């Protein structure tokens, strides 16, 4: 077969696939009262993409389409219907057998980015060239207009006026806008993505320890805000280049469970070891919450296929 | 001797090196008159990064800092000095052998973006929290407040006070504020990244054709602009998966020149030939300027090691 492995990119040089951040650090929850189910950063071991997950670190949390309505907030705010398509431009077909278009934001939360247009139609006197806008936009995952399998979805901003209608619209994604309650931001919350009373579909799994002892490994990073109190993070369970890495290999799984080495490259000495799982995430043998602290030249390297009775060496 | 490979990525499957965007189109510009040697993108064929270049999708025309204070500026807008450390975090030392911190733009014009902090005291009363801000942000980078060399820039925000002095400070690139004239926008011209009348030192060096009837092959991708008329783009010489694949594998360079094949691979056949040289960039024989037509699920596949003579088919 063609042999199972991981890139050589140390911490440092990886990137999250959830939101468009560097890693931080790696992170434990072992308590955590969530199922988790995100549905960007998905890979299986044999290279299989799943979920919403797409290969791109530009598409993550990121939308394309155009501008069909402008409507007002009650209080504060101007908000705008945006029907969506697939990030390459073509019509997304809702019988694909996808969650949402891939790309789609995979949590509850105020999406804080900016919103810009290039327009179609070109001015001869301008040198056969398009207008431009760009402004900061909101976009609620968890609003009953989030439809994005359906096609279209809502963003608001805090200009009033300057969106155009029927304009090529991109959305580049930040940061969040808010932390509070009231912003409904929870990582592990799913977006509906066809509205409230709708059933997601075509779901990457949920993913957990099935061994005692053992909990979920995290690549986290902390991602900006707007505004407001708050360190928010976005935990993967596998960086965007490993999601890239496995995809290319597409190396046969030889069983459910790798065992990989975290390991300082200078001594040469394993700093801990972890399960790799082949639905694509990692779990230790680790009894507590929080970073782990390793020397910023560790890197992930397989080992071999064990199975699920194997036993990690504690953290 | 490690074999050669590039990445089996397809053209919807790779990103710019430059900019944080999608790449959109290979494009060739026979006349071009400037000298390209852009700073960041720039990795050898054994895999040694040059220049301004690191691994990091998200440090493409990022930075890292502290904001110090308002100064005061003739031109619109209210301006703010930062200090620049390496995108890590770590102090950046003027004496590494670099143009600049790595990630630092590598062209002359106003990169518009996202100024975020998150600051570093944190408050009882919000459960042991920080407060956050962000707000659009433009960095001239032509200006010769623009010193990243020597650890300070500075932005211009539309906001005109809620940006704190002393704390942790982001900058997330987006587009480009505006390509009027008087915004000096011009991809090939590099930054004085020491400021007005310094030499730039330690620099990828210069690309271009040697061979009669060849010219230099790009990966263009279009740029979003804040406002005003404009189709901006912006060429890379590889993507960044390209250069995150030879860093990783870094194969020995068996000639000056590795013969590439375009493969449309849903038909097996090859579409055009192209030489990959040994600094990290495409020449073809081709003799007109523009876009090259062809599926966006095309790849280029190494097919082998060819010395000066080899004669290029045209496309
Ligand atoms: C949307 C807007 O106009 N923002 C300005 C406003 O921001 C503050 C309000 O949004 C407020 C509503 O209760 O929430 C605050 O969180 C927010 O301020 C932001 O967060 C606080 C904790 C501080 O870190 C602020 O620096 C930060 O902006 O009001 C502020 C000034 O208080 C600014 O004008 C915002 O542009």
């Amino acid at each position: 077969s063609k042999p199972f492995t991981l890139p050589i990119l140390t911490l440092g040089e990886l990137t999250n696939s959830r939101f468009p951040l560097p890693i931080d650090v790696l992170y434990t929850n072992p308590n955590e009262s969530a199922i988790v189910q995100c549905q960007n950063g998905r890979c299986t071991l044999d290279g299989e993409l799943q979920g919403t997950t797409q290969l791109l670190p530009t598409g993550i949390c990121a939308f394309r389409g155009k501008v069909t309505q402008q409507v007002q907030d009650e209080h504060r705010g101007t908000h705008w219907n945006m029907t969506v398509t697939n990030l390459n431009g073509t019509p997304f077909d809702p019988t694909e057998d996808v969650p949402a278009p891939l790309g789609t934001p995979d949590f509850s939360g105020q999406i804080y980015g900016v919103i810009s247009q290039r327009n179609t139609n070109t001015v001869p006197g301008e040198g056969n060239l398009p207008a431009n806008r760009a402004h900061e936009a909101v976009i609620a995952t968890y609003s009953p207009k989030f439809t994005p399998k359906l096609g279209n979805i809502q963003f608001s901003t805090w200009e009033t006026q300057d969106v155009s209608s029927g304009q090529p619209t991109k959305f580049t994604p930040v940061g969040l806008a808010s932390v509070d309650a009231n912003s409904h931001f929870d990582q592990w919350t799913l977006p509906s993505y066809s509205g409230a009373l709708t059933l997601n579909m075509n779901l990457a799994p949920s993913v957990a320890p099935v061994f005692p002892g053992e909990c979920l490994l995290f690549f986290r990073s902390f991602i900006p805000l707007k505004g407001g109190y708050g360190n928010p993070a976005i935990d993967c369970l596998m960086p965007q280049e490993w999601v890239q890495h496995l995809y290319q290999e597409s190396a046969p799984s030889l069983s459910d469970v790798a065992l990989v080495r975290y390991v300082n490259p200078e001594t040469g000495r394993t700093l801990f070891e972890a399960k790799l799982h082949r639905n694509g995430f990692l779990t230790v043998a680790r009894n507590s919450a929080g970073p782990v602290v390793a020397p910023t030249n560790g890197y992930f390297r397989f080992d071999s296929w064990v199975n699920q009775f194997y036993t990690l060496a504690p953290m």
